[PDB]
C-alpha cells in the first residue's frame, strides 16, 4: 500500500501553484457561519478550496468554501455509523424538500444553506441553482441507494460513487466568476473519476484497517477480479494516466478547471494528516 501510494503520487503530482494559498479569511468566515448553526468545519478543509479554485475571486472562494462545508456536514452525518438510520433518511428527504422549495429550513444543515451569508452576491447565480440541482441528484442517486445496499460490483460502485461523491455539485463553483454553467460530459466524468480514485487510494488505509469499511474502489475491484492491492494500484494508475491526459489535452474551459481541481485535490491529500 505505502509503496503503491508513493509510486502513484510521484507519477501524477504536477501542481505548479503555491503550497500556501491565501485561505485564512474565507476559512474564518465559513467557520463563523458553521458555528452560527452549531456545526463544525475543520480548518484544514479550507486548504482544499484554496488549492482547487486558485483562479477564483475572494468572494467566489468564500461561497465555494461554504458549499464544501455543506458537503462536509452532510457526509459527516450520513457516514456516521452511530447516527440512527431513520434520522439519516429524515435529513436526506428534508434536504431534498428544502432544495425543491417545498419546506422551510428546519435542521442546522439547511439553515446554513438558507443563510444570507451562504451565497453572498451569488444567491441568484446560475451556479447556485445548479449546485442545488446536483445536490438533489447526489442524494437521490448516490446517498439514498448507498445506505440501503450491501453488495457492490465495481460498476455499481462507480455509478453510486459518481453521485455520492458530490463532485458533480462542485463543478459549477468553477464558473462563479463567469456567471455560466460548466460543460457537463466526458471531462466532468473524468474529473469525478480521478478525484474518486485519488480519494479512495488515500482513504484505503483508514477505510480497510481502521473503519472496516468496504466502500472503496480498491476493495470492490480486488473482490471482483481476485487480485492483490499492488495490481489494482497499477491498473488504476494506468486508467488515471490516460484520463488525466485526455483532460489536459482538451482546449476547453471546463476541462482546464477540472484539471486544476484534480491537481489541487492530489496535493491536498498528499499534505493531509487525515490519511
Amino acid at each position: 500500500y505505502f509503496q503503491g501510494m508513493e509510486k502513484f503520487y510521484n507519477q501524477f503530482q504536477s501542481y505548479p501553484l503555491s503550497l500556501h494559498p491565501n485561505t485564512s479569511l474565507f476559512n474564518t468566515k465559513t467557520k463563523n457561519l458553521a458555528q452560527k448553526y452549531g456545526l463544525r468545519y475543520p480548518s484544514d478543509l479550507s486548504n482544499l478550496t484554496g488549492y482547487v479554485y486558485p483562479y477564483l475571486s475572494p468572494s467566489a472562494l468564500q461561497v465555494s468554501n461554504n458549499w464544501h462545508a455543506f458537503l462536509w456536514f452532510l457526509d459527516d452525518k450520513i457516514d456516521d455509523p452511530d447516527c440512527p438510520k431513520v434520522e439519516k433518511e429524515i435529513i436526506l428527504n428534508h434536504i431534498i424538500e428544502y432544495l425543491s422549495n417545498k419546506c422551510k429550513a428546519s435542521h442546522p444543515i439547511t439553515q446554513f444553506l438558507d443563510d444570507e451569508e451562504m451565497w453572498l452576491q451569488y444567491k441568484e447565480s446560475k451556479c447556485r441553482f445548479e449546485c442545488e440541482r446536483q445536490a438533489i441528484l447526489m442524494i437521490q442517486k448516490g446517498m439514498i441507494p448507498k445506505w440501503d445496499k450491501e453488495d457492490y460490483t465495481v460498476h455499481e460502485y462507480e455509478k453510486i460513487r459518481f453521485y455520492d461523491s458530490g463532485c458533480e455539485t462542485v463543478w459549477p463553483l468553477m464558473f462563479l466568476d463567469d456567471g455560466i454553467l460548466p460543460q457537463y460530459g466526458v471531462y466532468t466524468k473524468f474529473g469525478n473519476t480521478i478525484v474518486c480514485r485519488v480519494n479512495d487510494l488515500y482513504s484505503y488505509a483508514k477505510d480497510v484497517y481502521r473503519d472496516k469499511s468496504n466502500y472503496n474502489y480498491f476493495v470492490y475491484y480486488m473482490q471482483e477480479n481476485n487480485c492483490h492491492l499492488d495490481e489494482v494500484i497499477n491498473i488504476v494508475t494506468e486508467e488515471v494516466k490516460n484520463k488525466w491526459h485526455m483532460l489536459k489535452n482538451a482546449n476547453n474551459n471546463t476541462a482546464e478547471r477540472v484539471n486544476y481541481w484534480c491537481l489541487g485535490n492530489l496535493v491536498w491529500h498528499h499534505a493531509s494528516e487525515r490519511y
